[PDB]
Parts: C-alpha cells; structure tokens; sequence
C-alpha cells in the first residue's frame, strides 16, 4: 500500500470511451434499487466505485415521496462498485449525510458526510471508516461540498465546501486533509465569484476545481490550488457557456456571464494549458442532453468557436450533475493521470409526474483512441406503480 | 492478529458526532429485511458490525405478526456491516437466540445466544462460530444477558447475566471469558439491587457497565470489576435519571430512586470520574426522544444541574434501546478507548396499530470537535401494507 | 492448508446445544428462497456451510408446483453458510443434481451431484468445482447417494450409493475417492439388508455409516469400514427404534425389524462403543416431532430401555430427514471429532394443502456442558400466497 | 500469479458431463434476474463465471417490453459465477455492450464490449477494468464479435470481430491483444466466405474458431492462426450440418453448404485431427433441442457417417446459441487444455407469445469418464404475469 503521487500531468485525450453505465431506475422498477441523487465515481489503486446520496428509501415503495426534498436525516452517502445498482444488498455504508465527497490517498478512503440541521451543518470526515475529524457551518447556511471525488497528491487530499447564500455572495474555503484530519483551511477572497459543487482533480500536484456559479454566472468558475493552499481564481472564459441555465453561445467573459446566470447545476471540465474540455447539458434551460466539446483555447478566449463535439446524452433525454474522475497511474500503469465524468441522469420531480426523483448514473474515461457520439439515456418509462 | 490491550482510559469527549444510521423500516416497506429488535454494534480491529435478534421473519410480510412477542424458537442473533440494513442476503447467521451478547477479542468474534424455554434457557457461547460453552439457567426464570457489546481486555471478554423475576430481587452474575470458555464466574452479592441488560465497557483494564433497573428504580444500577470479578456497586447518583420510565428531574440518589422505578429499558453511561455522559430518552414516560448529557458530578453526585445537552432524537419521536459501543486503539490509531453509542428506533406495537414489532437504529462516536444536536427519527410512515 | 487427520475418537457428548436454524420456509414468504430439499451441512477447516437440492423455483412463485416430484433436470445442487436462508443471491452453485453428497477433505471441497434419467443417472464428482470423475448408474435403477456429507480420513473421502428397487433387494456399493477421483469401490454382499442416504462419520481412522431400510426395517442398517474398504455390517439392535415409520419401541433386533419396515426416512446415529446416541421423529408413523436419545447399550442390546432422552421439534410440528455432521479438531482445537446434526423440517405435500413441498433446518453440536430440551419447529403459516 | 501457457493440445474426451445449469427464467418468475442474451463461461485459473449481456431490465418488470431487440443503450456485460441466476446483486458490472467477449490470460480479465450507433460503433477493451484499447467500427455496419470467450495463449489474447451485411460478404478482422491492447489486427482474405459470432479455443499454442455462416453456408466456416495471426480457412465438411437452419443430412462439402444457408445461429465444434465434436440444435429449422456428435472424420471428409450422438436438449425444447469454453491445465492439474460447451436455452420472442426475450444456461465439460444423454431444458412456464 502506497500514497498516490499525483505529481504527473493529465492525459492528453482525443475523445470519451464510455466505461459505465448502470440502469438503476429500469432495474429498481422491480428490484430493490435505493432512490438516490448526487452519485459520483472515485477510485482507489486497485477499484472504481459509485458513491451517491440515498434518500433512505427504495424505487417503487411509498417512501420514496417527496424525495425532491433535498436535506432530510435519512439521507446515507453509500457506495457500490462501478456500473452496479444501488441497492440494500451490494452497498457499503460511508455516513450520514446529505452533501457528500470522497477520495482514496492510496491507502485508505476518505468520506465527508454533512448533515445536522440547515443552520448549524457538520461535515463527519471518515478515514477507513472511523472519524477522524468534523468541522461546522461557520455561516450557519447550509454548509456543502462537492458532491464528487475530492482529490490527492502525495497523501494529502483536497476539498472545497460552500457556506451562505445560494442566491447571492457567501463564502468559500479549501481544506487539506491529511488522514483524514484537516489540517490547513483557507478561506478564499473571492467578491463577485460564486463556488459550490466544485469537481476537482489533480494535475501535476496541484489541484483545479471547476464549479457551479449559482448567483450569477452561466460559465463555470474556477480555483486552482499548490499543497499550501495558495490559490488562483477564474471563469471559463469560453463563449461556449457550461453552466444550466444559460444563453446560446456567443461572446465569453473572464468574469461571471451574468446572462441566465442564476441557479445552476454541477459540472465539470478538464484544463490543458490554454484549452479545455467542456462536458454540458445538451439544452440551454433545463437539464437535457450532454455532450462534451473540446475548444483548444476556451480556457483563457472569449470566442465560441471549439473544435470537437461529442454527443453523450441526445437533446430530448434528461440528464443532470456531472463530475470529474480520475484514474491515477497506480491504477492504470500509465505515465499520466486519465480524466474520466460521469453524468447523472435525473428522473422524476420536478419534470415528470412521479411522487419521487432518483438518477441513474453513465461515466466515460478519456482515451486517444477511436471513439463515437451517441445517446445513452436513462431508459425507465415514467411513471411507476407507486405513483 | 493480536489481543486487545484495552489497557488506556476512555477518550474524554465533548460532544456525538453522527456515525450510522440504518434506515431499515423505510427500506423494509419494499426490500427484503428482518423484522429486528435488541440491535446493537460492535466492532473488531478491522470493521465494526452491527448485531441484532430477528423475529424469523420479514417486514411486511404475515410471519412479522406477532412481533411484540419476546421470545420463541425463531429468533436469532445476526451481525451485518454497520449501517446496512438487516437482510438475509448481507446477513451473516450466529446463533439461535431471544437474547445475546458478542465483541472480538483481537482475535475472533464472541457470541453469546441464549434459547430454549422460559423455565430452563441456555446461553450457546461461540468463539470464531464453533460452540465452545454453554450455561444453563440457574434460577429457571428467564435467562437473560446484555442485549449490547461485551467487554475485553487483554484476551479475556467479560459479561453479565440476569436469572430471576423481572420485578423483584434476581440474581446477576459476572463471566469470564477466554476463546469462548468460561474461566471464572461470580454471583453478585446485591441484595436490594437489580441489574439486566447491562452495557458494558472497557477502561484502564477494568469494565465498567451501567445496567436496567426493572425492579424499583428510575436511575441506573453500575458494576464494575477487573479481571478477577472482583466488583464493587452502585447507582448513579445523578438528579438527571437515566431510565424510562423515570420523574422528572430532581435531588437523585445513589442507591435506587424508586419513584417511577418499575419497568424501563436498557441503556447506557459513561464514566469520567466524578463526572457522567449520560443518555435517555427525552419522556419521562415512554420511549421518545433522546439525548446526550454531560453532568460533571452526576457519577457520585445527587443534585439535578448538568452542562452540556445534546439532542439525538426530538420528543415526539420513537426511541428505544441504547448502549455503549467503544472502538479500541488497535481499530483507531488514538491512545485512548473511543466511546461511541447506538440507538435501537422503536416502531410498531405497542405504541402503534401495526400487527408487527421491528427497529432501526442510529449510532454516534464521541469526539472532541464541534458537533451539533438534531433529530435522526426512524423515519417509517405507519401502518405498513400487511397491517 | 492440510488434510484432515480423522484419526481421533468421537467427542463423547452429554447433550446437545442448538447451533443454527435458517428460518427458510418463514422467510421465503416474501423474500427470494430456494425451494429446497434434502439439506445438509458440512464443514471445512476454517467454516461449516448448508448443501441442499434446490427445484429450480423460488417459494411462492408459481413454478414451485409440483414439487413434491423428486427427480428432475432441473434440480441443482447448491450451498450457503450454515444458518442463512437458501437465495440465489448468496447460493453458490455446486452440481446439478437429485441426490448429492460433499465434503472437504482438508484441502478442497469434494461434491457429489447425480443426475440424468432414473434408468441411467450418473454421479459427477468434482473437487475444487472442477470434474474430477463421473460413475454411471450400475443397475439402473435410480442410482442415489447420502444426501449428506461423506467423510474423509488423511485425504480420502468415502462415501455410499445404491443402486436397483427401493422396495427390495438392491445393490450397495462403498467408494474411497481422492482428490475427486474414485480409486476403489466395492459391492457390498448384504443379502436380505438395504442401504440408502446413509450418514457417515469418521472415528479413529475408519468410517460409519448408519443409514435408512426402505424394504424391510423399520431399525437403522450400519456399515462400517476401514481406508481399504473391508467392511462390517449390521442393523442397530435396540428396541429404541430408528425409522419413521416404525412400530412402538419393545424388544429390538439386530437384524431388519420387519415390523412397519416398509418405506422410512433418512437418519442417523452415532455409536460409542457398545452405546448409540439416536436421533428419531417422535411420531411412529409420520415425519412429525425429533428427539435425542441416549442408550448406552442399543448398538448391540435389544431392550427398549434408555438413559437420556432431548427434545428437539415437538410432537405436533413437522420435521423430517436428518443427518450427522463432524467438525474435526483442525476447525475446533479439541483433541476430538465433534458429533453434531441437522434436522430437516420438511413443509407442503404431502401433508399439506399447497401446491409444493419445501424444508427449512435447524442443527445442534454435542456438548458436555448443560444442555436443555425445547422445540425449534419451522415456523411457518401455511398456506403461501401461491397456493 | 502466471500467464496461462496455452501450449498444451485439447483433451481429447469419449462424451460430455452436465457441469451447470442456472434455471435463471424459473427463478426470474418471482427473484430480481436481469434479461439476458448471449451468455458464455470463461474460466481464470482460479474461478468460471457466465458472462451476459443483460437488457438494463429485470425479468417480469415492464421495462423487459421489446427485449427480442438486439442493441439499445441499456445492453451491458456483466458477468456471475457459473451457475448462479444473473442478478443485479450477484453480477459483475463489465462493460456498456449490445455484443461482447473476454477471456483471463492468467493474470487479469480482458472485457470486450461494443457499444454505440449501428453505423459507428466502438468496442471498448478493459483489462482488469481499466479501459486499455478501442476498435472502431471500419465498414459502419454493425461491429460486432465472438459473444463467447476469446482464446489466450502466453499472454496474447486473440478474437474475431466482423463488420458488413449480415447476408452477403463481411469484412473479418482478427486480433491479437496483450493486456488489452491490441497489438496486430488482420484482415482476413476471405471471397464466399462469410463468419461471425466465432467460438475460438486454443489447442498446442495455436487458435481455432468455428463460426456462423449467416450469409449462404449451413455447414460452419472455421479460420484457425497463429500468434503471427498467419491464418487458414475452410468449411467443416461433415454432412452432419452444424447450422441453424440447415438441411437434412446428406453429402457435405468443404465450402459454404448454399441450402438453407441463409440465417443460423452460433454454435461451436472442437477439432480433433481429420474428426470433430460436433454441437447443433435438433431440429433443422427452429432452436429446438441440443446434442453433440463425434464424427471421425468429418472435419475433411463429406460423408453423413457419425459414431456418438449424446442428447442434451430434447427435440421439443427450446435451445439457442451454443459456444465453446476450456478449462487450462492451470486451472484443472490436468495435462492438456480440457473442452467445455454451454448451450443457452432462449425463452419468449419470437417463439412464444410473450412481451420478452431472455436466456437461461446449461454447461457440460468433456470427459472419457462415463456419461448419458437426457434432457436438461430451460423449464420456465410461459406466460409471465407481465405479458
Ligand atoms: C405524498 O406525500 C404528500 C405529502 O404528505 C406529507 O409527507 C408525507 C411523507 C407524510 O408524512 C404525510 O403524513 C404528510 O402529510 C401526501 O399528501 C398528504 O396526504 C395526507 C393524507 O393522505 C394529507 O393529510 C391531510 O392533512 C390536512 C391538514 O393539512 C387535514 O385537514 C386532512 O384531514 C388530512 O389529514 C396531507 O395534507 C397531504 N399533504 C400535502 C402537503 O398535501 C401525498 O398523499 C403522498 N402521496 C402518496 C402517493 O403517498
Ligand atoms: C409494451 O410496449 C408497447 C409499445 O410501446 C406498449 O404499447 C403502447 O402503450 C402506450 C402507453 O399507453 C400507448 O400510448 C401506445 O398506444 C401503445 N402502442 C402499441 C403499439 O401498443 C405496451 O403497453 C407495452 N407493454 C408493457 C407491459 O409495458
Ligand atoms: C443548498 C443550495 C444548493 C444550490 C441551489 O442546493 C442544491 C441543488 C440541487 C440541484 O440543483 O439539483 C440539489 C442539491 N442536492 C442541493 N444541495 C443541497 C446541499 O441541498
Ligand atoms: C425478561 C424480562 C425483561 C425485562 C422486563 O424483558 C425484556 C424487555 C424488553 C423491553 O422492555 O423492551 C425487551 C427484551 N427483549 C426483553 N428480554 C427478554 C429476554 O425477553
Ligand atoms: C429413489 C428412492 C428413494 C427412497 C424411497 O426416494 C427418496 C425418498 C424421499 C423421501 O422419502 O422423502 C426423498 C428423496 N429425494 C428420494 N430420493 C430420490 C433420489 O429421489
Ligand atoms: C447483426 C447481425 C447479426 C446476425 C443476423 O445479429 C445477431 C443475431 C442474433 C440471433 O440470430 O439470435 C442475436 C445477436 N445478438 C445479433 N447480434 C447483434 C450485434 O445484434
Ligand atoms: C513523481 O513522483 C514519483 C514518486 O515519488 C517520483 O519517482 C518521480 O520522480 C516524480 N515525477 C515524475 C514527473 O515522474
Ligand atoms: C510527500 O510527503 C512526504 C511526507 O510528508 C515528504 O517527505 C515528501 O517530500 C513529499 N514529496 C514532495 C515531492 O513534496
Ligand atoms: C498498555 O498495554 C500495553 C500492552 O502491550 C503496554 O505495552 C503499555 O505499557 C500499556 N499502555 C498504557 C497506555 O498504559
Ligand atoms: C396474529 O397474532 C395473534 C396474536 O397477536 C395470533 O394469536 C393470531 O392467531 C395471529 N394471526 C395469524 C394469521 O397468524
Ligand atoms: C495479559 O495476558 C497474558 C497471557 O495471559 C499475560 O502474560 C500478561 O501478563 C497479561 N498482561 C497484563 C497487563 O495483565
Ligand atoms: C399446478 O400444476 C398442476 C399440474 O400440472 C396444474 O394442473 C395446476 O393448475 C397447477 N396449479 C397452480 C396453482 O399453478
Ligand atoms: C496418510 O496418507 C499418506 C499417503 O498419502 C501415507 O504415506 C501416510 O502414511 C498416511 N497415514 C496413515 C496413518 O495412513
Ligand atoms: C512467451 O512469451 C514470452 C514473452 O514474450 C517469451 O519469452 C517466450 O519465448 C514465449 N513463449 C513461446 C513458447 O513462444
Ligand atoms: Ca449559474
Ligand atoms: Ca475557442
Ligand atoms: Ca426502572
Ligand atoms: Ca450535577
Ligand atoms: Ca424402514
Ligand atoms: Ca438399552
Ligand atoms: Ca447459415
Ligand atoms: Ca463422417
């Protein structure tokens, strides 16, 4: 067992091989399938796992109403592998929680569970399961975080949480964890940005974040980071816009595109130097369709011109958050670290006439090698008998 | 593979952290799980696991009526991973039993399971799932031991059982046990006490363990021994009594306060001096609420001030059973026994129109970060489909 | 990992402590269970697991009609740990099969599984999951083993089948195998004796089997052997008899007792020196009741007089094959092979108004502690929802 | 941990011993088993598991509407130990496929999965689910390949892949891949020749594949090549017609047999010099019925002459696809690579009045030991509940 290094570059990838896809909402329409929302995808050395946000409840059974309620004390970050449903019978506990992320340092996962009520939030971190640190809403307005991986170089992880407004300006730290102990915050400087859900990854043994602007910005900010914490700040200067809602593409900023720019939804994208990769739902105002673009100087240009698209959800089908995961050379055996997302496909409230809103979930990994546009959608035919 | 020391102190704490929650009448509204009740966690120097006596049968389905009912040839003690649900398909068996005790020695697993008729019941002791003892009922008259985690120390685990009348003086007797053998057992000189469902923990070598009262008494009876069963006894002498049912808080004693004496439920505390972590139900007269209270004198003072509360299950909500669990340094990597403690969430009979009997559970680790108090409910809308 | 040594004497045990019971009938009114019959539990070095002859079907689904049937392609031989219900979702997949056997012979599993038309069945041996050798019927005739654990000595296995008319003179053959492979059989000359489902144990280096008369004796037919498969033969002599059905226990035999031979059950008994420890229903005629009895003169005395009797399942409760297993002293340490076994309590047809037959189990080691009688019946409402 | 050396010949075997049998469509009437098609068995040096592309839906749900559908987004490879039921809690997640391979070259699972549009798809290669390589569709008419395992000789692992009309000329790749990626394809030179769905083995360090002629052959094509992929091709010559459809047996030929070419189904035969085992459906004009055929020489010789016929599948059951799988000297001890089959027993479209199509499986390895013929059908009662 060794810490992973996280000091090579990212993989240079053409286009996204899908690696995963689970058909959690098709299956849990008989089986015994938890409701979940906020999956994601981490993995150690040696395994790819599913992490979501179970609302305590199972598809199909009663209790599954009124699941598009965000914050409940039912509400378990869980675990399975890779591809699997979510359900009672393969899912390891992680914590309670109704915000969530984790990441593996090469030697044991790390979990970060909030719950508690919405004035006073405590994030539980778990080291190998046991509780090795907490730390409090210090703004007392639901504290959040990821909701994906968080990310490690040289046996200490990072992470960023949110607490204040959702409308307006609030306030944003970074964490290293060590162990799973914090042992360095940062609050960030940061008047007119706006920063939660962050997907972060390791690049060269610093940290970018890509997040959701849900105050005021349709294109995506970003912080980047060294292993003391210093930090960058930016948008996504493409006028390729990433954020739901948003315009049609046109003209970028450097700063937060005010144009649809209030609510939001998580997101990633992938840096190499002046270019970027761009995942995005498919729809300008609501969550349908994903596809991922490649526009070479989209990370510092303003210009909406890219160079690359690839469809991964059609327009027509629902979809949801997406996030960043990677795939560290202790996995792989690569000389870089592979960039992969997941997409989560969201059925349900408020968009379909169901009692209950859960996802599915389809990831991809980056390679240079051939690959194809197409639809892998959800697939469950809506609405189900508790309904 | 070596022994628990169990030779350092408790870990002062300063306030609960959320550490599992089940959900498993929620999810066995649809899924596959055991009508349980009497849960309670322990763990290993690898994973902590979390024990349970079904009822034979499933939720909502008709074998589940009935449930109310105590004892019966089709009960058994199970263990499954910590905060999944109880189903026979994550379910690993331990033994026929209507009452149980198990913990690891560094080992392997103990496993105590009592069964057979009121009148001449025989705890079954496994080491490692072979039998290795048996011991019978010595008064014919309900055989009955903790209903949480034994205690070990250096190789040796240690436990309590009851033999006697529910409501009147019985007899309690004190076990010690290595590889699953009883190498010393003692009868408690006790005249005018009564002790059941004793929660039992390690600290500085010695075990200490904080009883039930059925008899007349509204605070709770402690023992504590060493290695050679020498013991010495008392009640807390708290003014914050500790069982259901109880008064309301007022001048305590430290013998039994026999106000509301009769009946209550099995619980737990902690020892810190002079001082107590003491959790109860938040009614004084049936099994609703929880929380957690610090009284500084309460071990062998009699006065009604303490200073710290922290809510774990609001007042109109279902409670239960509760007791100690610790996690040792050879689990954690700290220098001291971590206390944690779970919750048994009561649903059904008697208190609600059901046909069936059945928990889910909660757990906390104490910790000395910042913590917040909340509610974590059991969630069930009932009555479920079978009722 | 090494073989069993199987040279120590049988433990000499005073009674019987419970050791599991799986709950399987109660529990597969709702959740996903095996119909099942013919169980039975043996053990490796380090764990003990349930083997039993699966129909094809899940209870209350409708294609557990008709199961009352003994023989079809359908028909799997499969195993789960010892005291979990038989699911698909934790049965892993043996043989296919109508009548088995298993055992371990130290180092891997050994499994028996015959199938195929009842004018030509053939046994396929496997050892370590892997076909290690066939052998075909020789009389055509139904060719049929144990149906449970065969039993092993410094690497050899032995086990018996049967051959020809179940109401007659049929043929006996006894087998040595060897990692899988049969490298001696031979015929048994037993004119006027009957064999079948015998249950075999190891003691001192040499092998006993006590096993069920269908033609003519309603006391229990022994076999016993030596590595060479020179063997004796013989029928328990005591007036305590054996069988289901049989007459009311008077003076014995130590031939076939001809009285109410016909017909019988699968059953066991362990012998200790001129003594036998027998386990049998309660009821004369009908597969309802079991119970433990000591007579320390029956394997060669003819009185019907008894020193020790344990209730296991009540008169009134069905019950219905049993089988004796060992646990030898490189699972348990001791310094010798423990007797233990397992009853099962078959439910359905005939003797009830369903649709199908199933059985669930219950099992017990012998102990010189105290021990208790009581009644462990299966436990479930019939009829099912499907009936 | 070693690289299966591959270098030994085929065990040549007298008859064929019944090794699996899943009853998955009797026990999905009520348990949670996805809807599968095209299953196979690959085995490592340690464990054989049944690998299947399941349709993102569990049988008698409504989401198993139109499964006789053969590509969507929601078909996925996973994989089971041999013999279970395929259940979303007993399965392996492999790979996002509407057709698919694997095979263990001693070290790790290689997965190949083909996804995406029918005029663009892309297998995706993992090796120990890492995604290593991709091979893009190269004529934009359904890739597609083995849908049985791949064939590993001193860590290369070789397949065959097809893209074009499925009833004309194809284009025929093969591939040899080391740690999943692929390190020399060819095309195969092949006019009139037509293969798809090829069941490939290894046999003295060189691989042989037995293929479907769906174009105008009713006879099977074989290619069989080296490391080098320096490749010979052919028809079987048998008169014994190994297609689905085919004619009445009569004189065969060397090239593709034009009556009832058109169409057929995949199947497998082993070579053993000038002979061949032959396994084909019963009836010459629909998937009924199962039996293997040992014809000496009709590998080269055209003659309708045969020596063994063993049934498998009665001539009024349902079978399906067939294909070859073996077991290493690695796995088994044995001195040569041992032949093992599976037949997949088709329930529901379009045969049988029915909403669904899926699958259950029998396996049977080659022995000289003795065996029988008999029936080992699927057994499900059609209709489900849900149709
Ligand atoms: C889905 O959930 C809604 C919301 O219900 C609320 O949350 C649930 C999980 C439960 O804890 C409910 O107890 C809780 O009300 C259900 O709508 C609700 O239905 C109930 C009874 O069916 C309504 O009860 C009424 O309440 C009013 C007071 O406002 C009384 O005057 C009435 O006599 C009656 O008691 C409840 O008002 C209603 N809630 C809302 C917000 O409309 C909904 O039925 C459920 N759907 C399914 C399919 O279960
Ligand atoms: C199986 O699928 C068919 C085709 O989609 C279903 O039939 C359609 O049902 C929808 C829903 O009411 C109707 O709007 C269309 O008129 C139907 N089309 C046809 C051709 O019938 C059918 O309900 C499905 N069966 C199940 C069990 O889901
Ligand atoms: C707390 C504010 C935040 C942004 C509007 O709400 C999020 C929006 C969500 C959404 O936009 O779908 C779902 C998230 N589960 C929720 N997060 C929390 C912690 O409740
Ligand atoms: C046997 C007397 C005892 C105290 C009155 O009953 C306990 C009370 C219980 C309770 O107060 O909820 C539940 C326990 N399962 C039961 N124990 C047994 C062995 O049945
Ligand atoms: C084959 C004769 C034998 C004795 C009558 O039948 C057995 C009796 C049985 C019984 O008495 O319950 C059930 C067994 N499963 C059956 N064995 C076989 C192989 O079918
Ligand atoms: C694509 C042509 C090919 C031959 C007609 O179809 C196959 C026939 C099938 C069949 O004859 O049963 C089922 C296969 N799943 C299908 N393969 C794919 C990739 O769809
Ligand atoms: C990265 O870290 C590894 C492990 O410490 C080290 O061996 C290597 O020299 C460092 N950098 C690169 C870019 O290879
Ligand atoms: C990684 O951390 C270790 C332990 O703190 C330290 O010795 C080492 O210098 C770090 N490596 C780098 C490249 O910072
Ligand atoms: C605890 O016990 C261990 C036994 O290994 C011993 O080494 C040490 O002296 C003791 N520690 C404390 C904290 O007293
Ligand atoms: C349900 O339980 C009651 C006792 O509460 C019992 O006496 C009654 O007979 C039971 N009903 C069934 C159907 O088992
Ligand atoms: C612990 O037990 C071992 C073996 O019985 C003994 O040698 C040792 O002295 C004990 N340690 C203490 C601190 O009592
Ligand atoms: C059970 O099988 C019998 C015999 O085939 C049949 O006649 C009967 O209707 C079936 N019953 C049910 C409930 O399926
Ligand atoms: C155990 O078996 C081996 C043969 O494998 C033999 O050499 C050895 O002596 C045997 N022991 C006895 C006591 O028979
Ligand atoms: C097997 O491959 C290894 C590594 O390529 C090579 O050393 C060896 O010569 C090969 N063996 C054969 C028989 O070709
Ligand atoms: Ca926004
Ligand atoms: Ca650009
Ligand atoms: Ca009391
Ligand atoms: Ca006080
Ligand atoms: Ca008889
Ligand atoms: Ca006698
Ligand atoms: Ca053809
Ligand atoms: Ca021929």
């Amino acid at each position: 067992s060794v810490k992973l290094a996280g000091n090579s570059s990212l993989c240079p990838v053409s286009g996204w091989a899908i690696y995963s896809k689970d058909n959690s909402v098709r299956i849990g329409s008989k089986g015994d399938v938890f409701v979940i929302r906020e999956p994601f995808i981490s993995c150690s050395p040696l395994e790819c796992r599913t992490f979501f946000l179970t609302q305590g409840a199972l598809l199909n059974d009663k209790h599954s109403n009124g699941t598009i309620k965000d914050r409940s004390p039912y509400r378990t970050l869980m675990s399975c592998p890779i591809g699997e449903v979510p359900s009672p019978y393969n899912s390891r506990f992680e914590s309670v929680a109704w915000s969530a992320s984790a990441c593996h340092d090469g030697i044991n996962w790390l979990t970060i569970g909030i719950s508690g009520p919405d004035n006073g939030a405590v994030a539980v971190l778990k080291y190998n399961g046991i509780i090795t640190d907490t730390i409090k809403s210090w703004r007392n307005n639901i504290l959040r975080t990821q909701e994906s991986e968080c990310a490690c170089v040289n046996g200490s992880c990072f992470t960023v949480m949110t607490d204040g407004p959702n409308n307006g300006q609030a306030s944003y730290k970074i964490f290293r964890i060590e162990k799973g102990k914090i042992v360095k915050s940062v609050e960030m400087n940061a008047p007119n940005y706006y920063y939660e859900e962050c997907s972060c990854y390791p690049d060269s043994s610093e940290i970018t974040c890509v997040c959701r602007d849900n105050w005021h910005g349709s294109n995506r900010p970003w912080v980047s980071f060294n292993q003391n914490l210093e930090y960058q700040i930016g948008y996504i200067c493409s006028g390729i816009f990433g954020d739901n809602p948003r315009p049609n593409d046109k003209t970028g900023s450097c700063g937060p595109v005010s144009s649809n720019g209030a609510n939001g939804v998580k997101g990633f994208s992938f840096k190499y130097g002046n270019g970027v990769w761009i995942g995005r739902t498919k729809s300008i105002s609501s969550r349908n369709g994903f596809e991922m673009i490649w526009d070479p100087n989209g990370w510092t240009g303003t210009d909406n011109n890219f160079s690359i698209k690839q469809d991964i959800v059609g327009i027509n089908e629902w979809s949801g958050y997406s996030g960043s995961f990677v795939q560290h050379p202790e996995l792989t055996g690569l000389d870089c670290i592979r960039p992969c997302f997941w997409v989560e496909l969201i059925r349900g409230r408020p968009k379909e006439n169901t009692i209950w809103t859960s996802g599915s979930s389809i990831s991809f990994c980056g390679v240079n090698s051939d690959t194809v546009g197409w639809s892998w959608p959800d697939g469950a035919e809506l609405p189900f008998t508790i309904d």
